[PDB]
């Protein structure tokens, strides 16, 4: 079903380091989501590499890539209906000064460069994270979706 | 250092069910705990079985296993000063008629049986739970504790 | 005065059966409006025909007379300065993908069909509601405004 | 079942005069009971009467019925297991000097005399309150829990 | 820095009435904002006239003014990149039925004349609000911006 | 009257670096207490120095003194009825490992020499403290307790 849609959310190291994770997690809970795939993690310089390579050019990238690299990030698989698009909506836009109170980098973050918190973009754009961050068995499910979530 | 001390705690499949893992969390955050180890996963019979081991002979070990396995549960690893005694303290005592509001048991498990959340009880408990349920690789550490450990 | 304008909210089944009574009561309560009403019922598929008489045709309907039929529900009949305005806004808006992060909807729903709460659209409209839902006496005021809030 | 004690809290004229409902009603739902009666009214001078009667010689009954009648109030009749015991727990003990932060009246209660909330004290107390502030078709049961009673 | 800018927000008589000290105070917090200065005070009608001088001729002003002095005010000053645009968008429009869920005047206040909260809407406006309600000596530094803030 | 009772709150540097202050606050204020004082400041070495002047010849006087000089604290007078007594409950007992969850020290520090945040143990201390860290004219009083005071 489209209640099989999943998405991909990363905590950034500042996000972990400020102690956000509970308050994170619990938005995604109550909005009624369901957890699939969690994980605390030392990402490679690799993997960041690889899901960040659009940018692989731009002057920032490095630093950026340096940042992820510098503390534990949490990665979440999160499970829903619209849970892509609604998922953005929760995080607010990317640039901490368009984005409402409410939010969560809204309420949350001020620095646009190193932030809180990243959300997928689009259905595409989630499983392609999803491969590159989790392996088929982290992800658990128990909502009958599984025998769904095939592209 | 006695700051380098970790213990684990594992949320049973009713409180990831009841939607209160980030609840939880957040009370480790803010009390100034490190997490150091965190996953979402099935617990497997064989692992539900070594972890209850000592209750192996008990009439209830097949149904306890059985809730265990029910459902998906996270598992965590906690860091700092007396993290155990203090994470004990935090949980409230096991028998949830006991329990003091201000405590996670107490703010929200009824059930003594079926309950919400698990804490290592020994630092000893802690090191065998914590390497039965995470591969060493799993942690994750910059806290300058690692070694320590 | 303005400042007896009363709006009519209902927590329908699945609001109480996640335990978001005290959460929605309380968002209320701190905006700064007064209880003038609440109860909880089990409304009768009588009162529920007739609420949702509007739409007494489409589709829909049936199973939606059921699920509010299904469980508990919590009336509200709440007073203050723009209450129907306001409250619509604390609401959200009625399509939960629109619902903006710090509304109710926002933060607490997903499904469009069966929600988790209900908010009047005009002063018309509310006390249209409230005659349906309450009898006159199930009315406390101490607001000093029952004497003015006459149509 | 067991799991069908029901008790009766009564939140006083200053708990909703302070904007305290919804956050008293969190605390319950939160822990796991259910909500089977919520209503908000004035108490009439004859019930209030009727339900203190066991004070009625006291000096200070008639200035309790008077503060009680003073404002509206908020009953409720709520579900679960030791829900009688436990909810007088999470209230705190009468007296607000000997309450603990963590309980309703330890968060939330200065003064002895008007304080913010009443709870049941007995499975016996709960039958005749309840009876007394709700007549029977008010209450709501889905629980399966309603023959049981 | 642009990161050294400041803004001065002030919590009315209402606010702190409401007890609302905590939570205002707390959400600048978790935005990650730095304090540099808080003070709690009984305004002078002389400053409170000279605050609101640009309104010492509209009719509503003698009782805006009363308003203010008629109880403790929080005067606050908060550091941090956009701090005063960020700060505003914190507060919400200063119409409270344009307010949306989320910010503080959206969530807690419904009276436009008699509000909450106080912020200011220019970094002109800013210098001029904290030059006003603080002495130099009681703002705080310790995030070496103070070297930077001249103007 | 007895709730013109004033008692002296200071969150220390840990607590304002951690971002605290807001939290903590909002405890005092739900609790029903007023508040009559509130500044941020850096305290100086001679306040802090008279402020501890108890303890003068113990071997960590001059690193606590550099601890509460570090950065700036926040300074509180709270008005009610028991404030002194009711405040330290609040606060949980002064040794972080003693202190039970739902109280101040229990939810959020670890630490015992460093920690979050202090309260007036007696009223005499309180007057000492208040007049210590608030010139008279610094407090902001409404409630008709400032005369008795």
């Amino acid at each position: 079903m489209a209640n099989c849609e999943r998405t991909f959310i990363a905590i950034k190291p500042d996000g972990v380091q400020r102690g956000l994770v509970g308050e994170i997690i619990k938005r995604f809970e109550q909005k009624g989501f369901r957890l699939v795939g969690l994980k605390f993690m030392q990402a490679s310089e690799d993997l960041l590499k690889e899901h960040y390579v659009d940018l692989k050019d731009r002057p920032f990238f490095a630093g950026l890539v340096k940042y992820m690299h510098s503390g534990p990030v949490v990665a979440m698989v999160w499970e829903g209906l619209n849970v892509v698009k609604t998922g953005r909506v929760m995080l607010g836009e990317t640039n901490p000064a368009d984005s409402k109170p409410g939010t969560i980098r809204g309420d949350f973050c001020i620095q646009v460069g190193r932030n809180i918190i990243h959300g997928s973009d689009s259905v595409e754009s989630a499983e392609k994270e999803i491969g590159l961050w989790f392996h088929p068995e982290e992800l658990v499910d128990y909502t009958s979706c599984a025998q769904n979530w095939i592209y």
